[PDB]
């Protein structure tokens, strides 16, 4: 009987993650599960101390200790209330350097690297500087707000199907408008669990004709 | 003015968000700032002067405090589109029937909560639920409900949180709804008041009635 801790960030419960939870959980029923919401640079601090197995997040924070398998890159859209001006992009998509003067809001709230400071680093490398910033404490506020008219917001594809209404997701043209979906271990972290979690990944992911090998 | 505004989290994904929507274009002049703020804490926040509206889920009675229930809304019982229980997806389930269900209750949070509120339901059916797990707040819940880590009783705007591969059964028992309420100060007469209730009609009877 092993309690494996997992470490998630919000958003992605609305992806494939839950499936590939089941699938092991069915796989290996004496391995009893917790899930734990943090930010990807937390899961860092929670790996290193034992505090959690697994990390599944969207950043790739390069340390001695951890050990970061990227399982997909998923394409970047830019949220907005369906009436909002850059309806006309719908359908071909908007350049990040289209949308610098909107006001704008970023997710999360937390130590720094981020989601939010993810995307500032988008920008930096596209040579583009918002204007209008606004942090907001996690993705389904970003969202709500969205919805209740105050500004656009960029998130991943996935967050498409969260169920906030009346929003549009416009795609985002650029080359580096991409979220890596990661998972995080201990580099020392030889546990059985590790290889067998990929498989589920893996084995949901081919289901799902996404399936270029991990590694 | 500046108009603060407490609400709960689920409420994002029903009509709120349009009712705060159309109270903005209505009332150009007003600003907003939206706070997360339980029902119970909104009770505090009100009596200071921390938010103006309370958008809770619970009537949590206090002198100083006025409940306008907005409206009663049905609960379902959240479950893996695999788990046993999908034989009721069309007649439902009564609560005397999963009191052995691995069940999964929310939000963690000051009480009372949703989930002091679901209980109170069993108790007051003379039923007494075998296995409870409070979870931090909803998307966890169902999250781990489609990870088949238990059932979670959730009001009916929860089925487009967007979780895959969920189903949700109907509740029978007549007390299994959930009322969401403006919580306001009691002698505020404020004429914010009677306009986020105006932007609360016409956003509900554009609903009830519309779309095609
Ligand atoms: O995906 C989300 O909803 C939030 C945060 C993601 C990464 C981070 O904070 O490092
Ligand atoms: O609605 C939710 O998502 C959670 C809690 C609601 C009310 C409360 O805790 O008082």
């Amino acid at each position: 009987s092993q309690t494996l801790r997992i470490g998630y960030v919000s958003s992605l419960l609305y992806g494939l993650l839950p499936e590939i939870i089941y699938l092991f959980r069915q796989q290996n029923p004496e391995i009893h599960i917790e899930l734990i919401e943090c930010g990807t640079k937390d899961q860092i601090n929670a790996l290193k101390q034992g505090k959690i197995d697994l990390g599944f997040g969207r950043l790739k924070i390069t340390d001695p200790a951890i050990r970061h398998i990227v399982l997909h890159k998923e394409q970047l859209k830019l949220a907005i209330h369906k009436h909002h001006h850059l309806n006309q992009f719908a359908a071909t998509g908007v350049h990040l350097s289209q949308i610098i003067d909107e006001p704008m809001l970023l997710y999360p709230v937390s130590q720094k690297p981020n989601f939010a400071t993810f995307i500032q680093s988008l920008f930096t490398e596209l040579g583009l500087v918002p204007s209008k910033l606004t942090e907001i404490r996690e993705i389904q506020l970003a969202l709500g707000l969205v919805a209740a008219g105050e500004g656009v917001c960029i998130v991943p594809a996935s967050a498409m199907d969260i169920g906030v209404k009346n929003l549009l997701y416009i795609p985002i043209l650029d080359d580096d408008a991409y979220s890596p979906i990661s998972l995080a271990v201990r580099n020392m972290d030889h546990s059985n669990y590790i290889p067998k979690i990929l498989a589920c990944v893996q084995e949901v992911f081919a289901t799902h004709h996404i399936r270029p090998l991990i590694e």
